[PDB]
Parts: C-alpha cells; sequence; structure tokens
C-alpha cells in the first residue's frame, strides 16, 4: 500500500471507543479532514498537501474505517451514529490538544461534521461540508425517483445479514462499482490506481463491510431521529459553513443548507460526487480561501 | 424435482416471444394461474387440484421463469414488462383455444393479470389478483418507512449487472431467505420442502435471475409508466374482480387494499386471510375456496 501523504506522519490516537488512524502534517491551526463511503483518509491526498501549507491536517479515519478500530456495535447501531462518531473524534482531537479546530468532511464524514457542529457547535471555529445534504433531507425526499438513484441507502440497512451475504461474494467488484458510478466519468479515471487500491483493501474485509451496514442503518435510524429533533427544535447551526457538492451528483444544496445553517456559502462544481478527487485543484482552493 | 400436480398434463407452448411451460388438468370453464417472484408454477399445488374439480387449470410458468423460454432483453425491458408477458400469455392461450378465460395471479403474476385486463378486457371472463396492490400504488407510496421495509423493489431494478453479480456468490442463502421472510412465521414451514427445491433450482440459474431482475426494472420503469397513464386518465377494469391478501404481506401495509383497488376497477370484491405473502402455500384451503366461489 502507498504512501500518498508526503511530509505527514502516522498517529494512532486513543479514545475511549478504541484507536483512530490519522496522517498528520503541516503547522498552523487546526483542520481535521473527515472521509466517507467507500473510502479511507487516502481519498484526501490530492488536496491535504495544499491544505498543509497553511494549517495543522489531520486526515482520520472514522471509527470503523480503514485503519481506526471498529468498536463492538448494538441493536441501535450506537458507536456508528453520527452522534457517537462525533464524540468519538472530539476525544481524538482532544489528545492532540485540540479543542476548537476547523473541520471538513466528505460523505459520512461530512454527516459526522454537520451533527459534530449541532451537538458541540464550540468545537469547531469554521465547518465544510462536501457532496451532500443532512441525512433527514435525503430521507424526506425519498420518493420512487430517489429510492432508485440512492437504493444504496436502504439496501446496506437492511437487517444483518442481508447485505454483508450479498457483498461477500465479490466485494471488489461491489466498491469498484461504486466508486466509477458516482463519478461524472463512470469510471475509475478520476482516482490514482493507488487510492483505488486503499479503497479495495479495506472493503474486502468483511468486519470493514459491517461497519459500512452499520453506518447506513444508523443512518436509517438514529441518525433521522437525531436529525428530525434539530428540524422540529428550529436549531441552526451557528458555526460559519461552507457547502460544497459535485453538479454532477447533493443537487438546490445552498437553499437546503440554508435551512440548517444561519452562516452558509456554497458553490457547485462540475463534477461528480468524489470532489476531493475529481476536482482536487478546485476544491482546495475553495477550502483554503474558506479556512483562512 | 418432483411432480406436484399428480394426473396433470405438461404442455411446452410455442409463442412469438418463446415457450410458455405449464401444467394442465381437470375440465370445465379455462382457468389460467399465474405464479409470482421468487418461484414457479408450482407454487400453485396446494390448491390446483381443488380448482381441477370445477375448471380446467392451467398453471403457467412466467415468460423468463421456470422452465419457460427466456427471451432477450433490451433497454426497456419490454419482454418482461406486464405488458408484453400479458400479450405472450394471451398468445399461448389462444393456442389451447382459450380466447375467453378466468384468471388468477400472485405477486409478479397478479401484475401481469391485472395489465391483462386493462389492456385487453375482451380477454377476461372474470379476474382474481393475489398479495398485491398495483405497482404504481407501491411507488406512490415510496418513503423513508416504505423504501426500507421494501427495498428490494428498488434494489433488484438497479442496472445490470450490480443485482446479478451480488446474486451470484451465494443464491441458495438469497432466495431461502427470501422464501422464509416473507411467510407469517419467517420460516419455510409454510411451504412443502418439494416446492422450495424448485424455487431454489430455478435461482440458481444466472439466466433465471438475470430475468427476475429484468422483471423488477421493468417494474420501475416501463410498468409503473402504465400504470401511470391509466389512473392520470380515470382507466378501471370492467372485469369483474377479486383481490386477496395475507393480513401479514405488504399489499396491506400502508393501505387498505380493498379501497386501493377501487380506484382501479369498477366491480371488486375481496378479503383479507391471515398469511404472509405467499396465500396459495400458507393459506391454502382459504384460497382455493375464495377462489372456487369467485369464479363459480
Ligand atoms: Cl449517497
Amino acid at each position: 500500500l502507498a504512501d500518498l501523504f508526503p511530509g505527514f506522519g502516522s498517529e494512532w490516537i486513543n479514545t475511549s471507543s478504541g484507536r483512530i488512524f490519522a496522517r498528520v502534517g503541516g503547522d498552523g491551526p487546526p483542520l481535521l479532514l473527515l472521509h466517507g463511503f467507500p473510502q479511507t483518509h487516502v481519498m484526501w491526498h490530492r488536496v491535504a498537501p495544499k491544505l498543509a501549507e497553511r494549517f495543522k491536517v489531520i486526515v482520520a479515519d472514522l471509527p470503523g474505517y480503514g485503519w481506526s478500530d471498529m468498536p463492538e456495535s448494538d441493536e441501535q447501531h450506537t458507536p456508528y451514529t453520527k452522534r457517537a462518531m462525533a464524540k468519538q473524534l472530539i476525544e481524538a482531537m482532544e489528545q492532540l490538544g485540540h479543542v476548537h479546530f476547523a473541520l471538513a468532511g466528505h460523505d459520512r464524514g461530512a454527516r459526522v461534521s454537520y451533527r459534530l457542529a449541532l451537538d458541540s457547535p464550540g468545537r469547531l471555529s469554521k465547518l465544510a461540508v462536501l457532496d451532500i445534504l443532512p441525512t433527514y433531507e435525503y430521507w424526506q425526499r425519498m420518493n420512487r425517483a430517489y429510492a432508485l438513484k440512492i437504493y444504496h441507502w436502504s439496501f446496506l440497512a437492511q437487517p444483518a445479514p442481508l447485505p454483508e451475504n450479498l457483498l461477500g461474494g465479490d466485494p471488489d467488484f461491489y466498491v469498484k462499482a461504486k466508486l466509477a458510478s458516482w463519478t461524472r466519468a463512470g469510471d475509475l479515471s478520476a482516482f490514482d490506481p493507488r487510492a483505488v487500491e486503499h479503497y479495495r483493501i479495506a472493503f474486502a474485509d468483511p468486519m470493514r463491510r459491517h461497519v459500512m451496514c452499520e453506518d447506513y442503518r444508523a443512518g436509517a435510524y438514529a441518525d433521522f431521529e437525531h436529525d428530525k429533533i434539530d428540524v422540529e427544535a428550529g436549531n441552526k447551526i451557528p458555526v460559519p459553513m461552507l457547502a460544497l457538492w459535485g453538479a454532477s451528483g447533493a443537487q438546490t444544496p445552498l437553499d437546503v443548507w440554508r435551512k440548517w445553517a444561519s452562516d452558509v456559502q456554497g458553490a457547485p462544481i462540475e463534477s461528480g460526487n468524489f470532489l476531493p478527487e475529481e476536482a482536487p485543484d478546485q476544491t482546495a482552493e475553495a477550502l483554503v480561501r474558506f479556512f483562512s
């Protein structure tokens, strides 16, 4: 497996729920980057160096993902709820002495990120979310068209062992097909082959796949219920926010986030749903300018 | 594989879209029975003998299912649309000299049946649909709760080869889990083990699994569009109709099925029966009685 982060160290960070793995580089104000599904921290390999010019950049594997430990789940999928993941990553950041930091997330990591901002806004100076709407909004939008487009939200959330059993027959094909399907190009050409190998190796492990299903089960149930409480309470994120999204993938995303946050700017980028790899120069530029 | 219709004949019926396999028994008015997913004609084995006491019973494998031929599909999934399946089965019935007949369908076969009644009502004396609402009605109900409870409508409709690839690793496990999960009890006890082996063997063929995926792809697209045209036009089935459904099945999930069917048909009756989604196997005496009384 290739080292795709020149000048970055490798850290295992202890928490009460298990170790969080991170690549760490740069100096200056602290910036945490959180990947999503079906990827690992290495999805930031194209943009993290530009960020590390100006920030101390911490590129973490989500709880249960990549090389992070996998806490044992339960009947409500608790450690893979975004609330729980946010609490664990707040603990990890405290181990480094970071109790107020900047945060950017993509996909599931962006879900952790806006949940973190709702639950513990004092932890964040600035927030970026990439290629997402709140989990509540996806579910509110779930008609025939959406059930077909984002079928994996219901499929991966089916009670165990249904998706686990299916995913084990040929995991390489499934993860490579998802990676390609969600890009503008519809193939693997936006990715570094070395990064695809990281994703494939992670996805090849049945325990790692079970975590992903627990993540989507949380997304269908507890995450949705947490979001619903905020909607009903009229809670809006007060942290300055940036919403970025691939125009060919979230997509009016800024209209949606304005209902969820009181200080948000945003922009589409010509890309599918893997912005930091499909449009790394654009994405890095927007993030550097926002966080500075 | 076992003979579950002892005494019944067999036919391999030619049509422009491929052969239809059927077991044929009894004597009297013609009655066609159409199975669904993930099953074959043998799911009628517990009610078919009783019906054969009063009707000429034709127990057919759906186009692409069981031992019927599997036509090559196309970009619109045409031969596995319920419109096309109904045309094909109309041809098959004509080969037998049946141009006006009674019809009962279950699950996908019931979808073929109500589409048949919408496109070609003159072909049916009476119609029974088991364990279903119209395809349009399931999609209209699509929200979070529904998407989570009936995931396979969207899963199996994903573009090929995604579900085919997933189902190929351990097909026995998936189909046996579907059969058990959709029964009242949640196990395989409602089935004759010999019938389960018919279902398992069919599902073990990748070409048969591909057909099933095409069926659900049609169900997500062309079948839905066909249904949408009829309900937006206010078209109702004029053929006298019976709707039966298992109380624990998904046709009675977020709907009162008879009220749904009254939107689609101008002369409909029906009733729930205590059962999951496999009425003719889970509640055979009750199902057989309802059908005999209705078609008589
Ligand atoms: Cl998604």
